[PDB]
């Protein structure tokens, strides 16, 4: 019954039928993106209109289309031809991954480059990398991927240990032509393998690790009804899944006594950018938007019990569409479990003689995705005390290059002759706020140091100041760790028993934002990543900080375009976009496969409750 | 056999015998501090000299003494009379806690102040607060505590809910005189109780939490030999305990193949300061050094299985001396266990077809201490991948005041009429570094942004720079979160297989440091807390960032005194002191007992290993 249920196999089939019947899905067509649309503001219209948005690629070269279907009434609502030279190409198709390698295996420039290196073309793998927008005027309106090559000594060899430097090719995947091959020169191919399952590398495995058994003999404290509605320790929410964004949290709310109080209307990681800081022309174009360009949801892993998720695990298996409109199930694609989280509260009082201790717990919702050499885990946590936290776990295999003779300022050496360019992984959290409802405002809170003098005779005083962000034109904010800067999202029309607005505080990690020059191409296309915090007025079509079609878009779409409307945000339906990420200078310990590193953010209540919300937690 | 074993009951008894026999411990004497001394640099002298340092208070008013004993040869090594007016008073004695309240219960100014408020003196509790050094010239050389009063309606009432504002008294605890009583005016006493076990406040307890069972059916993967020597997953260390510092880690080292490689010689939280930012003369003097002034080790909790520590717990029960030299055991004062820590490393490769997943684990060493209204957990974690992390968990009951009518800039309101002054909790980690041995150096590493131009034509390049700290006079460093500033501790004479110095990277949280005016008294006494990172040359007597006698010392001792020697630190036996802490603007949710908040730091290897050190972790 819930308009927020996961798409089913049946719904995607019905979308396939509707598109076919309408003549929109013939044999030369491909679904580049399919996803359910959220209900509009005001679901008072009884019975839901389950609508779906679709991007349809045309392999014969005709113009792509954006189509919206209503599977409830079984009709096409709208269909728009897209001009990709203006508004960006469609997301990369999975079936275009291999096209880059097979085209190059019969191009004479590529074979010439490999012959110069004594490389067997049947051992050379080519990574299908997104192209971006640079100084190649001929790439306008064309669907282009770029190729970087890695040698694979045998079918189970880790190709990342053998980068083929000085060589890159550009490929038109629709007309199937190799547009350019660039050969800046010969670099030795690093010969050491990086096979982390080879006993020569690993040595004998440890026998010292004894098991840890985490069980819940009575089962878990949460309940799933309606496929994806979660109730856990006063928390209530719906777990969605989008092939582009991955796991989406809807209707996050908290049962405060008898009233169900909204906190967040919709939470997602709406974009991901990985810019590389190597100035070598072989890689200076290299940036990936894994979310916008590749869609991280469609690369979700199946997570195995006792390996990926440990404990009493409840699984969800989301359904997505393949390139032809057939439903594809991602088995065990989402993990949900609760886990112990140490001491929640503790005091032993000298005067009353009472000793008090309570344990904390958190609810975990996670999925893991793989894009080429990179693996990323997305973790949402809910805590007993009302804290909401997001954590990204970055692992996998670092992207490699040759290590130049005589060193580099932008590459680190992991192995003889083997380099790993410097880069960042930068995320955009989109938080459609609904703190006790939709009348919200954002305040910037700074620590205030005070001077020794009258009224502060001992020089011990300090304070704070809050600055209300009133219009979008003033709501592009920078971190300031030195003054403890945080941001408070409050509802000015909902007060707690002390007559103050209820609120939640956003705690950032204050990592560096985008390091690229502000005149570069990537600063233009990843403009959200240049600032820590943006606030916009809610609007149905403003969904991604980079716009709808990120692939090969020239820049400026998304957030800097939304912000320019200078709308009123002081007590309105607002959206918070938080940029955060990792700056990765690769270390020897990241090789041949890298241990997890993390980054994220959290929100804690700030006078949302009338007292501590965990006074009713038992002792156990 | 280990010189690093915990002091036993027998050793403390023998110290009591030695002091008595030497005439140093008659009936008017009190042990204010007793602790084992670490071995000197160069333990090549066979058979250890177990030595103990003692501070002896004299209740009759004679000068205190610092005494060092050798329990191996059963002799006093040295005994120094202390001039406390010059070098600071001894740590607060536990038996002086109640003296402040009992003296005031018969002083006529105090009874007059209570009668004006209609308060029954038998219901008024008085907190024994350290005095600091301010503008009261008569306090020089005297042992003084300050008193703030809280009303307790019944023996099990939480007194913190009823602060008696506008009233403070100073008390000479040796001569047992009340030196001053100050009454700035009458504030209503907040009447709402804060009894978090009263069913009226809590409501009915939740019944929705089902159990989580964490067991190790084969027992734990670590082993304890010799009382306190830990071996776990290639880590090796000794767990010490000092009545002042609490848990101390010694000889942290890592088994890299067949060689045991040192990382840290000694790790401790060497000081703790809690400054208050309320300018009201009733509290503008209020700062506590819980470590230096009260000794947090002697207030360690006994931790209960399944409440404080959950899982297969191994306990240590350290032994300390009471005020008369009798051994006192802190039963279950230290918890040690391993716990699951999610994914360690993960990759699914498209080209080789290999899917790889490994779990992370961490070793936990923790104790919990209670000082008055505050409770703090100290957690040391060791990870499979060589990461070392420290985490402080702050909880307990906030320190309260009246909330003035018409508001405050330095106090937040938690309940009608109930205020909680702004304050910080600031820690000093002392890390006696030994990265592959004792020849170490510290580099400051900043991100370097690069300008669009020749050699960087696309404006994507970025880099880093490392600045070697060579003399102590240049080794007082500030955080800079904006440029990703970190610090690397390396051994310039120990290289990895890539011929680079082996190293460890210190990752700070970049929270604000001390906010008080730089001319204030607390900026003088807590000078370490004004900067993020200090590096000194090792010396046996430079142990605390505040000096040996913090109680009522006028300032400047410790780190600014050590730094002035301007010693050479480029490739030497060095010590790293990291300041970090929380700035606490209390929230309604912190009342009536506050959920844990955390802060800390971590160190990760930086080219210490020749590749990932967890290639040999099995699948399980
Ligand atoms: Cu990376
Ligand atoms: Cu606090």
């Amino acid at each position: 019954a819930s308009p927020f249920r996961l798409a089913s196999a049946g719904e995607i089939s019905e979308v396939q039928g509707i598109l076919r019947t309408a003549g929109l899905l013939g044999p030369e067509k491909r679904i580049a993106y399919l996803g359910v649309l959220d209900p509009a503001r005001g679901a008072g219209s009884e019975a839901e209109d389950r609508r779906f948005r679709v991007f349809i690629h045309d392999v014969s070269g005709a113009r792509p289309q954006e189509v919206t279907v209503s599977v409830t009434n079984g009709t096409v609502i709208s269909a728009v031809e897209l001009d990709t030279a203006a508004t960006g190409e469609l997301p990369v198709l999975e079936e275009e991954f291999e096209v880059v390698e097979q085209l190059l295996a019969t191009d004479e420039r590529w074979l010439k480059a490999l012959a110069a290196r004594n490389l067997d073309v049947s051992k050379v793998r080519v990574a299908p990398l997104s192209a971006g927008v640079f100084e190649y005027a001929e790439e306008r309106g064309r669907r282009i991927l770029r190729g970087l090559a890695f040698v694979q000594d045998f079918p189970e060899d880790s190709a990342w240990a053998h980068p083929v430097d000085g060589l890159v090719a550009y490929v038109d995947v629709v007309s199937k032509e190799v547009t350019r091959v660039i050969d800046t020169g010969v670099f030795p191919v690093p010969a050491e393998h990086g096979n982390y399952t080879d006993p020569e590398l690993t040595g004998p495995l440890r026998t010292t690790q004894k098991p840890i058994s985490i069980t819940q003999p009575e089962g878990p404290s949460f309940t799933v009804t309606g496929g994806n509605h979660i109730e856990w320790e006063k928390w209530s929410l719906d777990v969605g899944f989008d092939v582009r964004e991955g796991v989406v949290l809807h209707n996050i709310a908290f049962r405060d006594g008898d009233r169900l109080r909204p906190i967040i209307n919709r939470a997602s990681i709406a974009e991901m950018v990985v810019p590389y800081g190597d100035p070598s022309p072989i890689r200076s174009w290299q940036n990936y938007f894994d979310t916008g360009e590749y869609l991280v949801g469609q690369y979700a892993n199946s997570l195995e019990l006792g390996c990926d998720c440990l404990g009493d695990i409840t699984y969800l298996s989301p359904v997505i569409s393949d390139a032809f409109g057939n439903p594809r199930e991602i088995r065990n694609g989402i993990c949900m479990h609760e886990e112990d989280w140490g001491i929640l509260a503790k005091h032993s009082d000298l005067w009353s003689g009472i000793n008090y201790t309570r344990r904390n717990r958190r609810m975990v919702i996670s999925f893991f995705t793989t894009i080429g050499n990179y693996d990323y885990g997305f973790y949402w946590y809910l805590y007993l005390d009302g804290t909401i936290e997001f954590e990204a776990k970055a692992t996998g295999v670092v992207f490699t290059s040759a290590f130049p003779e005589g060193g580099s300022d932008n590459i680190s050496q992991l192995a003889p002759g083997l380099g790993a360019p410097f880069h960042q992984h930068i995320f955009s959290a989109r938080l459609d706020m609904a703190i006790d409802g939709f009348t919200n405002r954002v305040e910037e809170e700074d620590v205030v140091r005070q001077t020794m003098g009258p009224g502060n005779e001992r020089g011990n005083a300090f304070s704070r100041k809050r600055t209300v962000l009133t219009r979008e034109s003033e709501a592009v904010r920078e971190a300031d760790a030195r003054t403890g800067r945080t941001w408070i999202i409050s509802n000015p029309e909902s007060k707690n028993r002390l007559n103050e607005p209820v609120g939640y505080k956003l705690h950032a990690h204050n990592q560096p934002t985008l390091l690229a020059d502000p005149g570069s191409s990537i600063a233009r296309r990843a403009a959200f990543a240049t600032k820590d915090l943006w606030v916009t007025r809610y609007a149905d079509d403003e969904r991604y900080p980079t716009g709808d079609f990120v692939n090969q878009h020239s820049g400026g779409a998304g957030l800097p375009s939304y912000i320019a409307q200078d709308r009123d945000i002081d007590g309105q339906d607002i959206v918070v976009w938080h940029t955060f990420g990792l700056t990765h200078f690769p270390r020897v310990e990241d090789w041949p496969i890298m241990p997890v590193d993390t980054v994220g953010f959290k929100l804690r209540p700030e006078g949302f409750f009338d007292r501590s919300p965990v006074l009713d937690v038992p002792a156990n």
